């Protein structure tokens, strides 16, 4: 990978492993979603910020502060085949005092045309209080320079699919999948559990004749609190309709939330 | 990746990914089992096998046959560090009727060194009545001419860890997770459980203190039974010892029928 000429962005190309496609000889989301995650960390540490998911600054480490994903939103028109090569283009904008914005647009390497796109909400947070706050102007100027200054957004449709309010999930739920818990290949190199994790959660209560018969087209996820490594999750889904589903990911004992959010299939 | 010069061999290179490494910032030995298996996929499909992770002829396909992983052996002298290239070199070799045996030699691009090797025992089954079977000499003839004639051993020492009987661990456990389930992203392109997470399962029994102090050297697993997707299992661990060994078994939750048996050695870091 590499930055593009301008410095502004950062390109990587990936061919898609055995392992990384689902029954559909097709990467799964969750692959998806760990190559952009992957394109983000390259290009944090292509300009000297900090590689280990939390792209922080020298300011930031002394701070006890790091950058933390509050939403993700992912929307794939083509899954690429095992074997293809898929290009991942990624920047990132300010999003003023509230935080930071990631996007990504993924592309077929032999056609050049747009497969997939996604973009993600980030902010700041003290790492052992775990209080967010606002971004300061020292932190700003510090990562401005490697953002485009012009707005340049993945999905650009005033009022879109990526900005919309998720609702609480009522019980009864219609689907669920209970007892969930992350093993050490669900953990980063921080010993947390990775955000993709909560998203192959999320998609375990979708019952198994929907995803054999559609494909995931829209993939809309709120963090809230983490999961740690000793807790046990459980997950819910429930019909809200193409077929939409209303999700919600809490705690097994006290039904603390950790996740909620919606996915959009469409018939193959 | 490509077959080597005399097309009896293939190599491939990777580059570590942040995802793909542990605590230490370097790769896990289940990024290194999912690489084995990738460089093993692209070695098939250079030569026109079947590539789903079952390796089969035109002939092997009618008659309902596939290959499978009975014996799992790895030894890591040390992890690639996040970022690092690794160059994997696997070939095949024949042996006899009772099976395939697929061996892989892991070296630093940079320093060309040796830093890792695996061997695996492959058995001929049938898909639908899961009955083992020795190798037909209609098959042997098909897979020789893409396998080294003479002999060529990642683990060549007459007095080695990978063929030795593993046995079966005794009640209490003096360790143990209970209650694990596979998710869609353990299952392969046949809805199958990976073998990959098996290696998983077992190392979850594993202590926490020992994966902090500790670096895995060496592992090798025996594949008795397959979990299905709907199975959940119980990761087994006794302590059987500078060095720790640990003895594992992979039982399903209800019954207590095994599914896989192994050991694990390893290292003060
Ligand atoms: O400060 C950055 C960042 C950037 F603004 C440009 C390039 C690399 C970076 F890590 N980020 C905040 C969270 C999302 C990434
Ligand atoms: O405490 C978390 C969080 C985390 F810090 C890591 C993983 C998942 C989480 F929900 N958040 C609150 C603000 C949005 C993210
Ligand atoms: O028949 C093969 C094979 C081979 F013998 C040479 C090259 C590629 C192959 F898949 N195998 C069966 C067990 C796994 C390897
Ligand atoms: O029943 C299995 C098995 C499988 F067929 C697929 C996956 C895991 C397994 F333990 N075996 C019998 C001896 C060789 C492996």
């Amino acid at each position: 990978g590499s930055l593009t000429e301008d410095g502004l962005s950062y390109k990587e190309k990936f061919v898609v492993r055995s392992y990384e496609v689902g029954s559909n000889k097709t990467a799964t989301v969750e692959t998806i979603a760990n190559l952009l995650q992957e394109v983000g960390c390259n290009h944090a540490q292509s300009v000297g910020f900090s590689t280990d998911g939390f792209a922080t600054t020298t300011t930031m480490r002394k701070l006890h502060l790091i950058w933390v994903t509050a939403r993700m939103h992912i929307e794939i028109y083509k899954y690429p085949a095992w074997g293809d090569v898929v290009e991942i283009e990624t920047w990132c904008q300010s999003e003023g005092r509230i935080g930071t914005r990631r996007d990504w647009i993924l592309k077929d390497s032999v056609t050049g045309e747009v497969t997939g796109r996604a973009t993600s909400k980030w902010v700041m947070m003290n790492q052992d209080t775990r209080r967010l706050q606002k971004v300061s102007d020292d932190v700003r100027d510090e990562y401005l320079v490697f953002c485009p200054q012009e707005p340049r957004l993945a999905f650009p449709e005033e009022n879109n699919r990526s900005l919309k309010k998720i609702p609480k999930l009522e019980d009864p739920a219609q689907y669920s999948m209970i007892g969930l818990k992350p093993r050490r290949a669900d953990l980063d190199m921080n010993q947390h559990v990775n955000n993709v994790t909560y998203i192959g959660w999320v998609l375990e209560s979708i019952p198994q004749e929907i995803v054999d018969t559609h494909e995931l087209q829209v993939i809309t996820l709120d963090y809230r609190r983490e999961c740690q490594q000793d807790d046990v999750v459980d997950s819910l889904t429930t019909t809200t309709s193409d077929s939409q589903f209303l999700h919600l990911l809490r705690l097994s004992g006290d039904g603390q939330e950790i996740n909620r959010g919606t996915t959009l299939w469409r018939k193959k």
